[PDB]
């Protein structure tokens, strides 16, 4: 089955990057190509949609240093993310309300990817939701966390993506969210296109489709911009006022 392969992305402002990511989601019309995005985010902490941000991060530490708050819509916990680190989204029609499935078959997929680039992890072993690393929603090279995902799915329609930690600045990651993370490039010599084409391929193999690189639609881009301008642009949304 063929699907898109969006490579949309822009660093130098998450909020936007974020918007169109729901954008794409929520544009999603059952029976549509299944989507993969890849895109990173410049120096940023993205706080889960229920989080409290001044419970989860260093809003102090984070304003000194010029680090962007953004909220995005999925649940799930608070992630440093900078241009180390590789982003990517999966939408796809849906039958079900089954997301722990969802999870397992994407873990296969970066499982199968990585292994392309001869780096061995597996999805982590643990359920409690609120533990720093080894969820069921981690990716762990052994005992440290290089992958963390989040998700979300409606009537007809589920979303999960993920960010990788390829070159990251682990200790900026470790300042803002006040051992346990590691990069890729701790385990092999990989640029982030190598990822990205790891990826790439192994969700094609996993999934079973070929995503075909494409441009997002008018729809879904005057989505995005509406999305920005009335809600992730604001400091109502990120901070919660
Ligand atoms: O590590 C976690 O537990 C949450 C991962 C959230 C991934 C999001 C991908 C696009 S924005 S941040």
């Amino acid at each position: 089955m063929e699907g898109r392969l969006l490579l949309l992305e822009t660093p130098g402002n998450t909020r936007m990057s974020l918007a169109y990511d729901e954008a794409i989601y929520r544009s999603f019309q059952y029976g549509d190509k299944p989507i993969l995005r890849f895109y990173r985010h410049d120096r940023s902490v993205i706080i889960g949609y229920f989080q409290v941000a001044e419970e989860e991060v260093d809003l102090d530490y984070m304003k000194k240093n010029g680090i962007m708050l953004a909220r995005r819509y999925t649940g799930g916990g608070a992630v440093y993310h900078d241009l180390g680190d590789l982003n990517f989204s999966v939408v796809r029609s849906s039958d079900d309300m089954d997301i722990t499935s969802m999870f397992r078959t994407m873990n296969e997929a970066v499982v199968n990817s990585l292994r392309i680039l001869g780096l061995d992890a597996r999805p982590g072993e643990l359920n409690d939701v609120s533990i720093p690393v080894n969820k069921k929603t981690d990716i762990m090279a052994g005992e440290k966390k290089i992958m963390g995902a989040a998700g979300a799915m409606r009537k007809g329609a589920k979303l999960w993506h993920a960010a990788m930690l390829v070159h990251t600045d682990l200790d900026m990651l470790s300042a803002v969210l006040k051992e346990r993370v590691a990069n890729v490039t701790d385990f092999v010599d990989v640029s982030i296109d190598e990822v990205r084409n790891a990826l790439i391929r192994g969700f094609s193999e996993t999934l079973h489709i070929d995503f075909r690189e494409d441009t997002i639609t008018e729809k879904e881009e005057s989505l995005a911009r509406e999305l920005f301008d009335k809600k992730y642009s604001t400091e109502e949304w990120n901070m919660g006022l």
